[PDB]
């Protein structure tokens, strides 16, 4: 087991290499797979009064939630592009849960469970959907439903398809349309290799190269005391920071709503700004200690899953206030690497 405890973590800022991308991968509106940017949209602010419930839900194709993909269309970029052993020294994941780490020494209401399998020498990393969190996506009201919407509906208003581009948010929002960066990182002693869904690219960013050029798009209520504000910078801004800190996205930008669900106002957020904000707070978070924690967890990971074996799981769950446990499977249900993965890395 590994203890999650921030006092633990405290101390100097680990290092963590700058991230290149390596390449990309879309899925279109049928959750096809391209291996191109097709998905990729232009990042387009007003020059806002945007209604995030226009068009829910008729002009709402929201993705089954059911098919769980898991490491699925990343192995395939990975198969597709194995020339490009730093693959065997190298933990392989989504971005998703390395923020689901980086959280844990301060997260107090989502739990998770991270299903670990070594394949030739390489660590994979998937996460597994908790009973307790597939009984809430289930029991879904509608409020969150509509929620949920809210924020994809915003990247609607805030980019276009083409560099320049009006945005035009009379269509679908259709989610199973994404696309998604392919980066290379190391923290610490451990090689990272991991893809992230990307929201656009601004063509007038200062550097025009990826991800440096990419940007997060964000939604919140709007917020009218210091007290409501000291709340988003302990809870949101750790997550917003822990999201777009690894892939190396420089800006995060928010639009917040009024009750009636309408846009009037944004604000951008500098990611390398983000800590700022509660670095004198007795109740804020600390990057150090987030990261410190996660590269914590790559060597209990590392060292735990022993065995090279692709059909074998050391399934690693986390509830909050206590520590890392850890339980060993085999097969169904947990087992991730998919035959067609393993056979064609076998066949090299
Ligand atoms: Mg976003």
């Amino acid at each position: 087991s590994l203890r999650t405890q921030p006092s633990l973590y405290s101390g100097p800022f680990p290092f963590y290499r700058r991230p290149s991308e390596l390449g990309c991968f879309s899925l279109d509106a049928q959750r096809q797979y391209h291996g191109d940017a097709r998905a990729l949209r232009y990042y387009s602010p007003p020059p806002p009064d945007f209604d995030l419930r226009d068009g829910y839900p008729d002009r709402y194709q929201p993705r089954d939630e059911e098919v769980q993909e898991r490491l699925d269309h990343l192995l395939r970029w990975v198969l597709e592009h194995r020339n490009q052993g730093w693959l065997a020294g190298a933990t392989v994941t989504w971005r998703g849960h390395l923020t689901k780490l980086l959280t844990t020494p301060y997260e107090r209401q989502e739990g998770w469970q991270l299903a670990a399998s070594r394949f030739q020498g390489t660590l994979y990393l998937s996460e597994v959907e908790t009973p307790a969190a597939r009984a809430q996506r289930l029991a879904r009201p509608p409020l969150l439903r509509e929620l949920m919407y809210m924020g994809y509906k915003f990247e609607q208003y805030m980019c276009a398809d083409k560099p320049g581009g009006s945005p035009d948010p009379s269509g679908e929002v259709n989610t199973n349309v994404a696309y998604c960066s392919v980066l290379r990182s190391r923290l610490g002693n451990h090689p990272l290799l991991f893809s992230g869904e990307v929201d656009c690219l601004n063509p007038q960013a200062p550097c025009t190269q990826p991800p440096s050029c990419y940007v997060e798009l964000k939604t919140s209520k709007e917020m009218h005391s210091p007290g409501q504000w000291r709340s988003f910078y302990r809870h949101k801004l750790l997550k917003w920071w822990a999201q777009s800190f690894l892939p190396g996205v420089p800006h995060v930008v928010a639009g917040f709503r009024n009750p009636e669900g309408f846009v009037c106002s944004l604000k951008t957020f500098p990611t390398m700004e983000m800590f700022e904000n509660v670095r004198n707070d007795r109740e804020g978070w600390n990057p150090s200690v987030c990261m410190n924690f996660c590269a914590a967890f790559l060597s209990f990971a590392q060292s735990t899953v022993v065995q090279d074996d692709p059909r074998l799981v050391h399934l690693f769950s986390w509830e909050p206030g206590g520590p890392v446990t850890v339980s060993v499977h085999r097969d169904a249900p947990y087992a991730f690497l998919p035959s067609w993965y393993v056979e064609t890395m076998t066949q090299d």
